[PDB]
């Protein structure tokens, strides 16, 4: 087909970009992230007790008000970090900018407080591969492949600094309007995941980290840059940096003189300045400033690896590419 679509995202203080979709006659609205490191599309269920705080804040389905519903009931359930979001297989009627979508999907009935209580959206459609699929449940953007109608087998983001669009995605190709220049393309290590060779992180000029080789998970769904504990303690040792519970911090006015960090993949160096991964919220030295970029150890089978989120996607604007099994990064135009 001819036909592209794109999405209007909302930036929540630089960790949360999200979207529009609904689902249902009539259409019921939710607000998602778009997130390239699962496969599932996810909402909260009008079934979910009142006695969660994750379920109070957020806007619920109720599939006893969509005359286009199709029961399933088959259990679902994600062990994530706080505890298990666990709930049942719905199908029903899902549109993201004017496409119109038979889709299944995951309502949850049980969640952790945190850190869901605090997210400013509802859900999550999954942007990654039937192989990832919790249930193999045959994720969206497959089930809009198979409709014919895109231009081009591939979807785009774009995240913006904070302040105005927050963000877009476009799926079925790109907005020239976004980038600067052309994009440079990586092919996936395998079809299944978002998820690239590394060849080296640097500290300045130098190659401090990941020296034979690692891996990048592209993770729209992700607020920061992570890598595994052990290569965190090393990039932070490097930037002078202080490890407090839950991030790390620099005494503010150390920010601006931070070194840049290097990310190699491909054929190019993707550089972030002390202005990309500093949070400059002060420029004074009573005051200390956190980093976006944070440790997780991701689990078998995807992880141990790198993950580049919102604080990478950014500063360079990308493609990912299904007819390819490629990911394309061009510099964002802000
Ligand atoms: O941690 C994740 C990720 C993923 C994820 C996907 C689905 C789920 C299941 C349930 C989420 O549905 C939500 C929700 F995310 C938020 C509020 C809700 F009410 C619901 Cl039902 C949990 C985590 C998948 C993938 C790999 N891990 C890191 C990341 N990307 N999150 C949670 C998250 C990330 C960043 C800020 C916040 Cl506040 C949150 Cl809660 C979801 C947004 C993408
Ligand atoms: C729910 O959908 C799945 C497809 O993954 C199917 O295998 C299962 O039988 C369905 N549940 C029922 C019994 O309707």
């Amino acid at each position: 087909g001819n036909t592209t679509s794109s999405v209007i995202l909302t930036n929540y203080m630089d960790t949360q970009y999200y979207g529009e979709i609904g689902i249902g006659t009539p259409p019921q609205t939710f607000k998602v992230v778009f997130d390239t490191g699962s496969s599932n599309v996810w909402v909260p269920s009008s079934k979910c007790s009142r006695l969660y705080t994750a379920c109070v804040y957020h806007k619920l389905f109720d599939a006893s008000d969509s005359s286009s519903y199709k029961h399933n009931g088959t259990e679902l359930t994600l062990r994530y970090s706080t505890g298990t979001v666990s709930g049942f297989l719905s199908q029903d009627i899902i549109t993201v900018g004017g496409i119109t979508v038979t889709q299944m999907f995951g309502e949850v009935t049980e969640m952790p407080a945190l850190p869901f209580m605090l997210a400013e959206f509802d859900g999550v459609v999954g942007m990654g591969f039937i192989e990832q699929a919790i249930g193999r449940v045959t994720p969206i953007f497959d089930n809009i492949i198979s409709q014919g109608v895109l231009k081009e087998d591939v979807f785009s983001f774009y995240y913006n600094r904070d302040s105005s669009l927050g963000g877009q995605i476009v799926l079925g190709g790109s907005d020239p309007q976004h980038y600067e220049g052309n994009f440079h393309y990586i092919n996936l290590i395998k079809t299944g995941v978002w998820q690239i060779q590394m060849k080296g992180v640097s500290v300045g000029s130098s190659t401090l980290l990941c020296e034979d080789g690692c891996l990048a998970l592209v993770d729209t769904g992700a607020s920061y840059i992570s890598g595994s504990t052990s290569s965190i303690e090393k990039l932070m040792e490097a930037l002078g940096a202080k490890k407090r519970l839950f991030d790390y911090v620099v005494k503010c006015n150390e920010g601006p003189t931070l070194p840049d960090i290097s990310f190699h993949l491909g054929g190019k160096e993707y550089t972030l300045t002390s202005a990309d991964y500093v949070f400059q919220e002060s420029y004074s030295s009573k005051k200390l400033c956190t980093l976006a970029i944070h440790a997780m150890d991701i689990p078998p089978p995807t992880g141990p690896t790198w993950a580049l989120g919102a604080t990478f996607i950014r500063k360079f604007y990308t493609e990912f590419d299904r007819r390819n099994n490629r990911i394309g990064f061009a510099l964002a135009r802000h």
